[PDB]
C-alpha cells in the first residue's frame, strides 16, 4: 500500500470512463473501478494498480520495491492526471462554453496522458491513422497480447504495452498479422529503432514537430495529437475530426467549422489551458454528439 494525497476532489469514476474499452488489456484494464497495468521500471516489468479509498486519496498497490515509490507515483499522477485542477477550473468559469463542459464532466480534473511512454504514444497516435479510436484500441489489444509484457501478481495479470525491443522482434509481419496496415507496422519498426526517445518528451514544442514529421507518414495531426496526449505539450490538434465536431457544436451551433478556424478558437479562448480542454473535448465528442431518416 501506498497513497497519493490531493489538495482537490477527483472523481474517479468520470476518470476511468476515460477509457474506450476498459475490459480489455490496451493494456490498461479496468474491473470494478480499479485500474491495472504493468509499468517497465529499471529494465523490468512491475505490476501497478490504483483505486480511490476517498475523494482525495487514490491507493497504489504493486510489486515494485519502497524505493522506487517516488518514481512511480511521478508516472501515476502525471498518467491519470492527478494535478491540483483549482486554477483550469477557474478559467473554465470565465467562459460559458467551457463552464458548461466543465459541469458535464464535472471532477475529471486536468488532463492526464493516454500513453506510459513515449514509444507508446506514436505507436498508438500511428495505429489510429484513418480509423475509429475503438477499432484503434482493439488493434492495441491484439499487439499487447502478443508482445506486450505479462506480469502475474497477487492472482491478477498485469499488462503492459510492448518495449522497443519487443517491436523490432515482432517485426513488420507480426505487427500485420495482428491487424495493422504494411505502411503503418513499417513505421512503427520504424519509431522502434529510435534511441533516447523517452527524452523527447523534454524536448521543446516546436523541435519535437520537427523530429515527428520528419517520419513519412507522421503529418500534422499525428504529430500534434503526440505533442498533446502523449509528450504533455500545449499544441492543440484542431485537425483532428472529433476535435472540429465538438468546437462547432460548443460555440458555432453544429456547423462544422475548418481546422483554422478551430485553431482560432483555441487560441482566444482555451489559452495556457488547452491541452486540458482537449480531453473535455474528447468525452464531449464521445458522450454527447459522437440520424433518422
Ligand atoms: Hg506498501
Ligand atoms: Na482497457
Ligand atoms: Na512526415
Amino acid at each position: 500500500m501506498w497513497r497519493i494525497e490531493l489538495k482537490h476532489a477527483v472523481n474517479w469514476e468520470l476518470k476511468m470512463k476515460f477509457f474506450v474499452l476498459p475490459e480489455l488489456p490496451t493494456p490498461d484494464v479496468v474491473e470494478s473501478g480499479v485500474w491495472r497495468r504493468a509499468i517497465v521500471l529499471d529494465g523490468r516489468a512491475v505490476a501497478v494498480m490504483a483505486y480511490p479509498e476517498s475523494e482525495r486519496t487514490i491507493v497504489v498497490e504493486g510489486n515494485f520495491e519502497n524505493r522506487e515509490w517516488e518514481a512511480v507515483r511521478r508516472k501515476l499522477v502525471e498518467y491519470l492526471g492527478l494535478q491540483n485542477p483549482e486554477e483550469l477550473y477557474r478559467f473554465m468559469d470565465g467562459d460559458e462554453k467551457l463552464r458548461m463542459l466543465k459541469n458535464r464532466f464535472y471532477g475529471f480534473g486536468r488532463a492526464g496522458l493516454m500513453s506510459m511512454s513515449v514509444f507508446e504514444g506514436i505507436a498508438k497516435a500511428i495505429i489510429q491513422q484513418q480509423i475509429s479510436f475503438v477499432v484503434a484500441e482493439k488493434l492495441a489489444a491484439k499487439i499487447v497480447g502478443r508482445f506486450g509484457d505479462e506480469v502475474e501478481w497477487n492472482g491478477l495479470k498485469f499488462y503492459g504495452f510492448p518495449t522497443q525491443e519487443a517491436i523490432l522482434k515482432a517485426g513488420v509481419e507480426g505487427l500485420r498479422e495482428c491487424g495493422l496496415s504494411r505502411r503503418k507496422a513499417e513505421l512503427i519498426v520504424e519509431i522502434a529503432k529510435e534511441e533516447n526517445l523517452e527524452e523527447l518528451k523534454e524536448w521543446g514544442e516546436e523541435e519535437a514537430y520537427e523530429y515527428l514529421t520528419s517520419f513519412k507518414g507522421i503529418g500534422r495531426w499525428t504529430a500534434e495529437l503526440v505533442l498533446s496526449i502523449a509528450l504533455g505539450k500545449n499544441v492543440f490538434p484542431a485537425d483532428d475530426l472529433g476535435v472540429r465536431r465538438a468546437v462547432s457544436r460548443l460555440y458555432f451551433n453544429g456547423e462544422i467549422q475548418s481546422a483554422e478556424k478551430v485553431r482560432e478558437i483555441a487560441r482566444e479562448r482555451f489559452g495556457r489551458f488547452a491541452r486540458d480542454i482537449l480531453f473535455y473535448l474528447f468525452l464531449y465528442d464521445r458522450f454527447f454528439s459522437k440520424e433518422l431518416v
